[PDB]
C-alpha cells in the first residue's frame, strides 16, 4: 500500500500499549485529573467527593474531537466524552451507589470534558488551569431545542416548560461540525432509569427503548427520583439525543438537538450536500436497530460560523433500508435507500400512532419500524471519507441475528454473529442529498485460524495475522487512512483465539488491506480518535482498563487502580502517523 507505512504488529495480551517499530505513546490525561488551578488531586482510595469529580476529567473516556486554535498552531482544544463509570473503582466500597452523594458522583463521571492542549516543543500536553477547561456532566443545566422542545412528552414536574434539562450522560461518541462545534451522543441512557414500582407496566415506546424497573445495574433511582419512572416517566424522553457544545465558549449552555431524533446514538458523521446543506449520518446501537440520516433545511455558511447557530433545528430525518444484495459470501454488494420520517408521509400518521412530528422524533425507533427500515447488526461509528465521500459504518456484532424478526441477508449475512463487519456506501452521484446509494461490506470480521473456509473465517482481507472482532470506532486521517478501533471479546480463546486484547488497525479503503497498528492493555476497549492538525500525533482512548480486574494501567503501582486514559501516539522520527518512514 501507498497509504500503509508500518508493518502489521502481532496480537498481544500484555497490560501495556503495543505499537510498531519507531512509535511511542504517552498519557495525555486520565480519569480523575483536576482540570482547574488548585483543583483536587485524584484520590486512588476512592474517597474523592462528587463535587471534586465535577471538576475532574470524567471516567471511561470515549469519543473525542480536536479543534484548532485560531492563529496559534501550538494550541488546541479537545472535547472528550465520558461514557460511564466503573463502580469497583469509583467508590471505596466498590459496589452499587449507597446514597444521593454516590449517585451525584456517578453522574459527575459522565458527560464531556473540554480541555486545552499545548505543544511547546513537539509533544502535546494538557494545560491544567486553562480558561477553556470545563466539565459538562450528568447534573449540568442544558437546553432542549428543535421540533420536540416544549412538547407535552418533554415536560416534567421539575421542568414544566419542556425546554430545560439536567445533564447529558452515557455520552458515547462524537461529531465535529464545520461551524466550530462539538456533537456528543447519548447512547445507553435507558440503563440509568428504574422504578420504585417493581410491577410498573411500561408502554410500547418505553418497552421499545428497553427501560426496566430494576435499571441495568446502575441503581440511581433509589436515591435520585429524577431516574424513577414511577415519579418522573417523561424524564426518559429528555435523554437519547445529540447534544451540541461550543468548546470555545466555556459559559455557553449545551443544546439537545431534537431534530436529529431520539435513539441510542453512537456518533454523528458530518457531510454536506452538493447544494450546501448539512448532513449527519447516525447509528442506533442496539441489536436489530437502524441507521439514520439528517439533512438540514438551510445551507452551511462556512465563513460566518455563528450564522449556523441553529442549523440543526430545521431539516429532515431519514432511516435506511438495504436490499438483500447479490449474496456473494466474500464481498456482498447491493443498493439501499433513505426513507423519510415525517408525520403524514410513508404511513406515519394517526393510524400508526403518531399525532405530530414531535412524537415521530421522540419515538424515532417506532416511526422507523412503520416505514420498514432494515434491522441492523448494531451500528456503531460512522465516518465519511475526506477523499471520496464514501461512508463507512461498523456493525459490531449481533448474537441474535437469525432469530424471528432478524433474518440473515444483505449487509447482515451471518446468524449468531460474534465478529461483526464494516459496511460502506456510496451516495448516488456522490451527492449526499441523494436518497439512494450503493453498499458493500468492506470487511467481514472472522477467525481464519479457527474457522477457515466457513463464514466465521471472515472475508479474504482478513488473515490470521490481522484478525480482530467487534470493530466499533472509526476515524479517517487527512491522508485517507481508515483507522478501525475494537471493542470485542479479549479472551484470546475459543472463537477469539489469537486476537488478543482490544486494538486499533489501519486500512486502505481503495484496496481493502488491513494491518494491525496498536494493542491496548488488559480489560480495556480502544475508543476515541483524533489527530493533531499536522497528523504527527494520533490521540486514542483506552476505556475501562481492568473492567474485570487484572489491570494497573497506566501507572502500574503495586495493587494499583487502573484509569481510563487518552493516549498520544507519535513517531520517534516526528513524522506523520501511519505514513512511510
Ligand atoms: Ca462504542
Ligand atoms: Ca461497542
Ligand atoms: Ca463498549
Ligand atoms: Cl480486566
Amino acid at each position: 500500500s501507498r497509504l500503509l507505512g508500518f508493518d502489521s504488529i502481532p496480537a498481544a495480551t500484555t497490560d501495556t500499549i503495543s505499537l510498531p517499530k519507531g512509535y511511542k505513546s504517552s498519557v495525555l490525561i486520565s480519569w480523575g485529573q483536576p482540570l482547574h488551578k488548585n483543583g483536587p488531586a485524584f484520590d486512588p482510595s476512592g474517597n474523592g467527593t462528587a463535587a471534586a469529580q465535577e471538576v475532574q476529567f470524567g471516567d471511561n473516556n470515549d469519543g473525542m474531537s480536536l479543534f484548532e486554535f485560531p492563529g496559534e498552531k501550538n494550541r488546541a482544544l479537545m472535547a472528550i466524552n465520558n461514557e460511564y463509570t466503573n463502580y469497583r473503582y469509583l467508590y471505596p466500597h466498590g459496589g452499587m451507589p449507597q446514597s444521593a452523594e454516590d449517585v451525584r458522583k456517578a453522574l459527575a463521571c459522565e458527560g464531556v470534558s473540554v480541555i486545552e492542549v499545548q505543544r511547546k516543543n513537539g509533544q502535546w500536553q494538557f494545560v491544567q488551569g486553562s480558561r477553556y477547561n470545563r466539565r459538562i456532566h450528568g447534573n449540568s443545566p442544558l437546553r432542549i431545542s428543535g421540533p420536540a422542545a416544549g412538547h407535552e412528552l418533554m415536560k416534567t414536574s421539575a421542568d414544566k416548560h419542556g425546554k430545560k434539562v439536567l445533564g447529558t450522560f452515557q455520552n458515547c461518541a462524537n461529531g465535529k461540525t464545520p461551524w466550530g462545534t462539538y456533537l456528543t451522543c447519548e447512547e445507553n441512557f435507558t440503563d440509568c432509569f428504574g422504578s420504585s414500582n417493581a410491577q410498573q407496566q411500561f408502554d410500547p415506546a418505553q418497552k421499545r427503548y428497553g427501560v426496566s424497573a430494576a435499571s441495568r445495574e446502575i441503581n440511581w433511582h433509589p436515591f435520585d427520583p429524577r431516574f424513577d419512572m414511577a415519579k418522573n416517566p417523561n424524564e426518559l424522553n429528555r435523554h437519547g439525543w445529540v447534544v451540541e457544545i461550543d468548546p470555545f465558549d466555556p459559559q455557553s449552555t449545551p443544546v439537545k438537538r431534537t431534530a436529529l431524533g431520539r435513539f441510542k446514538h453512537e456518533n454523528a458523521a458530518l457531510a454536506e450536500t452538493d447544494d450546501g446543506r448539512a448532513v449527519v449520518y447516525m447509528g442506533d446501537d442496539e441489536r436489530g436497530e437502524f441507521i439514520y440520516k439528517f439533512v438540514s433545511r438551510d445551507k452551511i455558511n462556512h465563513r460566518n460560523a455563528k450564522a449556523n447557530r441553529d442549523i440543526l433545528d430545521h431539516g429532515t430525518l431519514y432511516v435506511a433500508r438495504f436490499d438483500a444484495g447479490d449474496g456473494n459470501p466474500d464481498h456482498p454488494k447491493g443498493q439501499g435507500q433513505w426513507i423519510e420520517l415525517t408525520h403524514g408521509k410513508n404511513g406515519i400518521d394517526a393510524s400508526s400512532g403518531f399525532a405530530d412530528q414531535a412524537e415521530v422524533l421522540i419515538h424515532a425507533r417506532l416511526a422507523a419500524s412503520v416505514v420498514g427500515a432494515t434491522r441492523m447488526d448494531r451500528p456503531e461509528w460512522i465516518v465519511v471519507s475526506p477523499k471520496d465521500g464514501q461512508v463507512y459504518c461498523t456493525l459490531t456484532n449481533n448474537a441474535k441475528r437469525g432469530e424471528d424478526g432478524q433474518p440473515v441477508g444483505g449487509p447482515n449475512p451471518r446468524e449468531k454473529n460474534v465478529y461483526g463487519q464494516i459496511l460502506r456506501w456510496r451516495t448516488d452521484r456522490d451527492d449526499h442529498a441523494s436518497k439512494t446509494f450503493a453498499w458493500d461490506l468492506f470487511v467481514v470480521a472472522g477467525n481464519p485460524s479457527v474457522h477457515a473456509g466457513t463464514p466465521k473465517g471472515g472475508s479474504s482481507n482478513i488473515t490470521p495475522q490481522n484478525m480482530f472482532n467487534s470493530p466499533d470506532g472509526l476515524g479517517f486521517d487527512k491522508a485517507g487512512r481508515l483507522w478501525i478501533l475494537t471493542d470485542g471479546d479479549s479472551s484470546n480463546a475459543g472463537d477469539f483465539a489469537g486476537m488478543g486484547n482490544n486494538q486499533m488497525l489501519c486500512a486502505d479503503p481503495a484496496t481493502g488491506e488491513i494491518r494491525r497498528f496498536m494493542v491496548g492493555p488488559i480489560g480495556c476497549e480502544v475508543t476515541g480518535i483524533s489527530f493533531s492538525p499536522d497528523q504527527k500525533t494520533l490521540f486514542v482512548g483506552i476505556q475501562h482498563p481492568g473492567e474485570n480486574g487484572g489491570s494497573t494501567f497506566p501507572e502500574h503501582l503495586p495493587n494499583g487502580k487502573p484509569r481510563s486514559s487518552v493516549m498520544a501516539i507519535t513517531r520517534e522520527d516526528g513524522g506523520i502517523v501511519g505514513a512511510h518512514h
